[PDB]
């Protein structure tokens, strides 16, 4: 139970320049970047959102070390009066960049129940726990767009 703590998306301990994404939305008045991907940030783009919406986009964070990952927490985003939120994705993760491990339960491909609404944090668990470098979501169905804050839980691995 002592390994729960928030890891730094919400923090910013986890730094701009460790999310990353496949795309991301940007036009002269918003950049919907995967460093806005943050738990309860506020703001007129304050979510990670693709480029296209799509299944094969995804979310990344390097922790910089291999950390020990056992729960993450998603948040949808509202654009004006728009609710948008991921319902429904897969975790894919790696120690060093390429090898990467498809986030299995008891021999299937987990697929993570997500958000209900565009405000409520979500808290998934990860069991079993995830010792990895790189995390990766990917959403695979969304209400409206795809949108995303995160926290990431755990503690060093140690």
């Amino acid at each position: 139970n002592s390994c729960s703590m928030p890891l730094g998306m919400e923090s910013k301990a986890i730094s701009d320049a460790q999310i990353t994404a496949s795309s991301y939305f940007t036009n002269m008045f918003a950049t919907w970047s995967p460093s806005k991907a943050r738990l309860h940030l506020q703001g007129r783009s304050n979510a990670w959102r693709p480029q296209v919406n799509n299944p094969k986009e995804w979310l990344q964070v390097d922790f910089q070390k291999t950390m020990k990952v056992t729960g993450v927490t998603t948040q949808g985003v509202k654009s004006a009066a728009t609710s948008m939120y991921v319902k429904e994705f897969l975790i894919s993760s790696s120690q060093d960049g390429h090898q990467w491990t498809l986030f299995f339960q008891n021999g299937k491909v987990k697929v993570f129940q997500g958000n209900q609404d565009s405000f409520t944090p979500v808290v998934n668990s990860l069991d079993p726990p995830l010792l990895t470098r790189y995390l990766r979501i990917h959403p695979q169905s969304w209400v409206h767009q795809i949108a995303l804050r995160m926290e990431v839980l755990g503690c060093e691995a140690q």
